[PDB]
């Protein structure tokens, strides 16, 4: 989790005997998120770009109707 | 490349002689490997609408 973040010491590379596996690993850990947490971010931003949409707020009269 | 994630300790801009023309080499640096790192997950990750909602479980059948 603080690797993720940028604050990860890498001082278990050194812990397992095997690091040649464990680096490419690692790496691709880091990939995959970067790859979803952009992924995410992308969607949000299309999802927020267009303001109101043409399925959207339909849904919002739904849970008025339904709360009423 | 431990600057991409953050990782890696920036002692190292207290040894360069020019410090004020490193620093704006180096913004831009992280700027452009931004830049360069989004602009091919925008163009593989992302990708009309239901093209691929059809096509791709179509061939799983």
């Amino acid at each position: 989790f603080k690797l993720t973040i940028g604050m990860g010491d890498l001082e278990m590379l050194s812990s397992t005997k095997y690091p040649v596996v464990f680096i490419i690993l690692l790496v691709t850990y880091i990939i995959l998120t970067f790859v979803l947490l952009l992924n995410m971010l992308i969607a949000l931003m299309g999802e927020t770009v267009g303001q109101v949409s043409k399925e959207s707020k339909h849904i919002w009269k739904l849970q008025w109707a339904t709360t009423i």
